[PDB]
Protein backbone atom coordinates (compact mmCIF):
# COMPACT_ATOMS: atom_id res chain seq x y z
CA UNK A 1 0.00 0.00 0.00
CA UNK A 2 1.47 3.72 -0.88
CA UNK A 3 1.65 6.14 2.30
CA UNK A 4 0.27 4.48 4.56
CA UNK A 5 0.30 6.72 7.29
CA UNK A 6 -1.58 5.22 10.10
CA UNK A 7 -1.90 7.13 13.77
CA UNK A 8 -1.62 10.47 13.06
CA UNK A 9 -4.16 13.48 14.32
CA UNK A 10 -5.63 15.63 11.71
CA UNK A 11 -5.20 18.81 12.62
CA UNK A 12 -6.73 20.63 9.33
CA UNK A 13 -7.60 19.28 6.07
CA UNK A 14 -4.22 18.97 5.05
CA UNK A 15 -2.14 18.79 8.11
CA UNK A 16 -1.90 15.47 10.68
CA UNK A 17 0.56 15.10 13.47
CA UNK A 18 1.79 11.97 15.17
CA UNK A 19 4.37 11.09 18.26
CA UNK A 20 6.99 9.53 16.40
CA UNK A 21 10.60 9.50 15.15
CA UNK A 22 10.58 10.03 11.13
CA UNK A 23 12.71 7.08 10.48
CA UNK A 24 10.73 4.29 11.49
CA UNK A 25 7.51 6.55 9.96
CA UNK A 26 9.68 6.62 6.95
CA UNK A 27 10.35 2.48 7.06
CA UNK A 28 6.92 1.94 8.08
CA UNK A 29 5.18 4.23 5.55
CA UNK A 30 7.06 3.79 2.47
CA UNK A 31 6.23 7.68 1.33
CA UNK A 32 6.61 9.00 -1.89
CA UNK A 33 8.52 11.70 -0.23
CA UNK A 34 10.46 12.02 3.21
CA UNK A 35 11.62 15.81 4.07
CA UNK A 36 15.24 15.92 5.01
CA UNK A 37 15.65 19.09 7.73
CA UNK A 38 19.16 20.04 5.70
CA UNK A 39 21.87 22.63 6.10
CA UNK A 40 22.87 24.29 3.46
CA UNK A 41 25.95 21.79 2.42
CA UNK A 42 23.58 18.97 2.91
CA UNK A 43 26.22 17.21 6.14
CA UNK A 44 24.15 15.07 7.17
CA UNK A 45 26.27 15.59 11.01
CA UNK A 46 23.63 14.92 13.63
CA UNK A 47 20.01 14.97 14.66
CA UNK A 48 17.11 14.11 12.06
CA UNK A 49 19.45 14.50 9.17
CA UNK A 50 21.90 12.21 11.02
CA UNK A 51 19.53 9.85 11.63
CA UNK A 52 17.91 9.53 8.15
CA UNK A 53 21.38 9.31 6.58
CA UNK A 54 22.93 6.72 9.09
CA UNK A 55 19.24 4.50 8.27
CA UNK A 56 20.52 4.67 4.40
CA UNK A 57 24.03 3.10 5.38
CA UNK A 58 25.50 6.59 4.56
CA UNK A 59 24.01 6.40 0.54
CA UNK A 60 22.51 9.37 1.13
CA UNK A 61 25.84 11.60 2.55
CA UNK A 62 27.67 10.39 -0.87
CA UNK A 63 25.11 11.45 -3.35
CA UNK A 64 24.67 14.88 -1.40
CA UNK A 65 28.37 15.17 -1.40
CA UNK A 66 27.60 15.03 -5.36
CA UNK A 67 25.06 17.12 -5.55
CA UNK A 68 26.66 19.92 -3.85
CA UNK A 69 29.93 19.51 -6.31
CA UNK A 70 28.03 19.58 -9.11
CA UNK A 71 25.59 22.53 -7.76
CA UNK A 72 27.11 24.52 -5.12
CA UNK A 73 25.39 24.59 -2.05
CA UNK A 74 21.65 25.76 -0.67
CA UNK A 75 20.06 28.97 -0.29
CA UNK A 76 18.43 28.95 3.42
CA UNK A 77 14.93 28.72 2.70
CA UNK A 78 15.54 26.45 -0.07
CA UNK A 79 15.66 22.82 -1.43
CA UNK A 80 16.22 20.11 -3.45
CA UNK A 81 14.88 16.84 -4.80
CA UNK A 82 17.45 13.70 -4.15
CA UNK A 83 16.94 10.00 -3.92
CA UNK A 84 14.48 9.03 -1.18
CA UNK A 85 16.74 5.58 -1.36
CA UNK A 86 15.15 2.90 1.44
CA UNK A 87 13.12 5.14 2.81
CA UNK A 88 10.91 6.93 0.31
CA UNK A 89 10.71 7.57 -3.31
CA UNK A 90 12.65 10.66 -2.90
CA UNK A 91 14.20 12.64 -0.61
CA UNK A 92 13.50 16.61 -0.13
CA UNK A 93 16.08 18.34 1.71
CA UNK A 94 14.84 21.40 2.86
CA UNK A 95 17.10 24.33 4.76
CA UNK A 96 14.99 25.83 7.47
CA UNK A 97 16.52 28.86 9.15
CA UNK A 98 18.67 28.40 12.18
CA UNK A 99 17.87 31.02 14.26
CA UNK A 100 20.69 30.01 16.92
CA UNK A 101 23.40 30.86 14.20
CA UNK A 102 21.49 34.50 13.71
CA UNK A 103 19.50 32.97 10.33
CA UNK A 104 15.83 35.16 10.06
CA UNK A 105 13.14 33.34 11.37
CA UNK A 106 10.75 35.07 7.99
CA UNK A 107 13.22 32.33 6.47
CA UNK A 108 10.61 29.82 7.71
CA UNK A 109 7.87 30.43 5.50
CA UNK A 110 9.99 30.13 2.39
CA UNK A 111 11.33 27.13 3.38
CA UNK A 112 7.78 25.48 4.23
CA UNK A 113 6.77 26.61 0.68
CA UNK A 114 9.09 24.25 -0.70
CA UNK A 115 6.50 21.77 0.45
CA UNK A 116 4.11 22.51 -2.23
CA UNK A 117 5.52 21.15 -5.10
CA UNK A 118 4.73 17.61 -3.77
CA UNK A 119 1.15 16.06 -3.46
CA UNK A 120 2.01 14.27 -0.10
CA UNK A 121 5.40 14.10 2.28
CA UNK A 122 6.31 12.93 5.84
CA UNK A 123 8.35 15.78 7.43
CA UNK A 124 9.81 17.16 10.90
CA UNK A 125 8.87 19.96 12.12
CA UNK A 126 11.17 22.80 10.06
CA UNK A 127 13.99 24.91 12.83
CA UNK A 128 12.95 23.09 15.76
CA UNK A 129 15.29 21.56 18.06
CA UNK A 130 18.42 22.60 17.64
CA UNK A 131 17.89 24.91 14.66
CA UNK A 132 16.34 26.94 18.29
CA UNK A 133 13.02 28.30 16.08
CA UNK A 134 9.77 28.15 19.00
CA UNK A 135 8.21 24.68 17.95
CA UNK A 136 4.58 26.44 18.09
CA UNK A 137 5.16 28.97 16.15
CA UNK A 138 7.16 26.19 13.39
CA UNK A 139 3.62 24.56 13.63
CA UNK A 140 1.83 27.60 12.77
CA UNK A 141 3.71 28.78 9.77
CA UNK A 142 3.09 24.95 8.71
CA UNK A 143 -0.24 25.01 9.06
CA UNK A 144 -0.62 28.35 7.15
CA UNK A 145 2.03 27.77 4.63
CA UNK A 146 1.35 24.46 3.52
CA UNK A 147 -1.16 23.32 1.06
CA UNK A 148 -0.51 19.97 -0.05
CA UNK A 149 -0.88 17.07 2.59
CA UNK A 150 1.60 17.18 5.40
CA UNK A 151 2.32 14.46 7.95
CA UNK A 152 4.15 15.90 10.46
CA UNK A 153 6.66 13.31 12.75
CA UNK A 154 7.80 14.92 16.24
CA UNK A 155 10.04 12.58 18.04
CA UNK A 156 8.58 13.98 21.60
CA UNK A 157 5.31 13.16 23.40
CA UNK A 158 6.05 16.45 25.25
CA UNK A 159 6.69 18.11 22.59
CA UNK A 160 3.49 16.79 20.80
CA UNK A 161 1.01 17.35 23.40
CA UNK A 162 2.15 21.11 23.91
CA UNK A 163 2.09 21.57 19.77
CA UNK A 164 -1.96 19.75 19.92
CA UNK A 165 -2.88 21.69 23.20
CA UNK A 166 -1.40 24.47 21.61
CA UNK A 167 -3.13 23.84 17.97
CA UNK A 168 -6.43 23.22 19.62
CA UNK A 169 -7.04 26.65 22.05
C1 LIG B 1 11.86 18.82 18.04
C2 LIG B 1 12.48 17.43 17.99
C3 LIG B 1 11.69 16.44 18.90
C4 LIG B 1 12.58 16.90 16.55
N1 LIG B 1 13.17 15.56 16.59
C5 LIG B 1 12.89 14.57 15.72
N2 LIG B 1 11.71 14.61 15.06
C6 LIG B 1 11.38 13.55 14.32
N3 LIG B 1 12.05 12.41 14.15
C7 LIG B 1 13.24 12.41 14.79
N4 LIG B 1 14.16 11.38 14.79
C8 LIG B 1 15.23 11.75 15.59
C9 LIG B 1 16.37 10.86 15.89
C10 LIG B 1 17.47 11.44 16.58
C11 LIG B 1 18.53 10.68 16.90
N5 LIG B 1 18.60 9.36 16.55
C12 LIG B 1 19.69 8.53 17.07
C13 LIG B 1 17.59 8.73 15.82
O1 LIG B 1 17.75 7.56 15.46
C14 LIG B 1 16.45 9.56 15.48
C15 LIG B 1 15.01 13.03 16.06
C16 LIG B 1 13.74 13.44 15.58
C17 LIG B 1 13.35 17.84 15.63
C18 LIG B 1 12.70 18.54 14.62
C19 LIG B 1 13.41 19.36 13.75
C20 LIG B 1 14.79 19.53 13.85
C21 LIG B 1 15.44 18.81 14.87
C22 LIG B 1 14.73 18.00 15.76
S1 LIG B 1 17.16 18.86 15.04
O2 LIG B 1 17.49 19.17 16.41
O3 LIG B 1 17.64 17.61 14.51
C23 LIG B 1 17.68 20.21 14.04
C24 LIG B 1 16.94 20.18 12.70
C25 LIG B 1 15.47 20.50 12.92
Amino acid sequence: EVNSFSGYLKLTDNVYIKNADIVEEAKKVKPTVVVNAANVYLKHGGGVAGALNKATNNAMQVESDDYIATNGPLKVGGSCVLSGHNLAKHCLHVVGPNVNKGEDIQLLKSAYENFNQHEVLLAPLLSAGIFGADPIHSLRVCVDTVRTNVYLAVFDKNLYDKLVSSFLE
